[PDB]
């Protein structure tokens, strides 16, 4: 798809069989979604952003498909104010800018 | 052009004498420059993001030139780590997300 930005890029997604709304973020270089259970082992990691520092919880190697694209990467969990897709995996489903 | 996001999609922007290199960011909502003393009226304000929030002075009706587009809106000044240039500014520019 093409996607304008007058509205957030908002998308439906799905990990772990579940349907989450997440933000296509190309001012994010990671993944992190909010607070949720995923399976296997994980490593605690730390990420800024504008207002400082928060701790995450870093998952490797997690399917995701976002709007119908397959991505398999790094996710990070943790309080973010809201689902966001990274570049991380922006550039598995092959997302650029344009304009 | 057509911008990549294996790494940050970083660009030359104009505000006044200053030429500056920021973020094509579609997850903000606004306009978020570093520390400059613009003219002008303004008004306090608090945006969030990782981390929590910062306080910010919101400028109006500010032209910026991003890649030798013009374009003209609000822009939050305060002590962001980078130049971020949101969705208010992106939809002049004509930009899109493709995949
Ligand atoms: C009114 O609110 C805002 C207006 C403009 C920008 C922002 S923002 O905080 O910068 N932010 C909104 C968010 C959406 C989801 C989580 S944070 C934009 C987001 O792209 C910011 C932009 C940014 C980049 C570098 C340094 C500081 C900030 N990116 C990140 O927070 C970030 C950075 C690195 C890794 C990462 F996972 C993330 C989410 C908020």
């Amino acid at each position: 798809p093409q996607i304008t930005l007058w509205k957030r890029p908002l998308v439906t997604i799905r990990i772990g069989g579940q349907l989450k709304e997440a933000l296509l973020d190309t001012g994010a270089d990671d993944t992190v979604l909010e607070e949720m259970n995923l399976p296997g082992k994980w490593k605690p990691k730390m990420i800024g952003g504008i207002g400082g520092f928060i701790k995450v919880r870093q998952y490797d190697q997690i399917p995701i498909e976002i709007c119908g694209h397959k991505a398999i990467g790094t996710v990070l969990v943790g309080p973010t104010p809201v689902n966001i897709i990274g570049r991380n995996l922006l550039t598995q489903i092959g997302c650029t800018l344009n304009f």
